[PDB]
């Protein structure tokens, strides 16, 4: 196909400072950090994410965040060339939407959720016009940039076990489609509308399979209405060409975002409201967000 001119960005260590330690997984670690180009009197808040094969693994995934660029998709502002290779990309400050919305779920209204199922559905279909199949599609993976802009990360499943969240072809046949992309999604919304449930909670991976074949799939959320749910049912249907694409999704969740009341029944879902860009929400003199950061 046609070329990649995307450009990999090598930041020396000494233009940027770590403050602290964001968290550690089944990967390394993530770190908050400032990092501040030059001469240029710009400060931009990053995430600092750090043997052979594992530098293998983690260029594999500077690669396809260096070839994405979309407000709903996080990009890769540059890689630091250490020992082992460090990712540096722009600081979602509120961390990954799965804590959001089990920490925030008595100020979460519909109008919220129906705008974050849009933005995942943005950014998906972006990734489907990059050819990207995302294999990873997890509320855990959708990051907080503030309550109103959230982005796609975790590119390293993608391609040009999470079983839960698993087409039944990639289960049982290792197939993946940007129409498996789309069941992932399907259970994204689930969590998101059930603010953050774990999905088949107590069901061990090795019976999924198995309950999906017989024909069930996860129940109704109390706060969704019949129009939303039969949405998440869509996704995930066995006839991958019967799922919805995300183009479709983009446009159902808007039509549903211009009247969020009619499509989800939340108690108080009027009187609820989250941290905006007045106060708070931000030396702090020379900070620009990676997104006003263009080069
Ligand atoms: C308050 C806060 C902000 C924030 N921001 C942040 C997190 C990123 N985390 C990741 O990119 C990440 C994900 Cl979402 C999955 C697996 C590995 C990584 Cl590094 C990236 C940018 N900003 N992350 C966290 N906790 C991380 C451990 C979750 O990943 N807490």
């Amino acid at each position: 196909e046609a070329p990649n001119q995307a450009l990999l960005r090598i930041l020396k260590e000494t233009e940027f400072k770590k403050i602290k330690v964001l968290g550690s997984g089944a990967f390394g670690t993530v770190y908050k950090g400032l990092w501040i180009p030059e001469g240029e009197k710009v400060k931009i808040p990053v995430a600092i994410k750090e043997s052979p094969k594992a530098n293998k693994e983690i260029l594999d995934e500077a690669y396809v965040m260096a070839s994405v660029d979309n407000p709903h998709v996080c990009r890769l502002l540059g890689i630091c060339l250490t020992s082992t290779v460090q990712l540096i990309m722009q600081l979602m400050p509120f961390g990954c939407l799965l804590d959001y919305v089990r920490e925030h779920k008595d100020n979460i209204g519909s109008q919220y959720l129906l705008n974050w199922c849009v933005q995942i559905a943005k950014g998906m279909n972006y990734l489907e016009d990059r050819r990207l199949v995302h294999r990873d599609l997890a509320a855990r993976n959708v990051l907080v940039k503030t309550p109103q802009h959230v982005k796609i990360t975790d590119f390293g499943r993608a391609k040009l076990v999470p079983i839960k969240w698993m087409a039944l072809e990639s289960i049982l046949h290792r197939i993946y489609t940007h129409q498996s992309d789309v069941w992932s999604y399907g259970v994204t919304v689930w969590e998101l509308m059930t603010f953050g449930s774990k999905p088949y909670d107590g069901i061990p991976a090795s019976e999924i399979s198995s309950i999906l074949e017989k024909g069930e799939r996860l129940p109704q959320p109390p706060i969704c209405t019949i129009d939303v749910y039969m949405i998440m049912v869509k996704c995930w249907m066995i006839d991958a060409d019967s799922r919805p694409k995300f183009r479709e999704l983009i446009i159902e969740f808007s039509k549903m975002a211009r009247d969020p009341q009619r499509y989800l029944v939340i108690q108080g879902d009027e009187r609820m409201h989250l941290p905006s860009p007045t106060d708070s929400n931000f030396d702090m003199d020379d900070v620009v967000d990676a997104d006003e950061y263009l080069i």
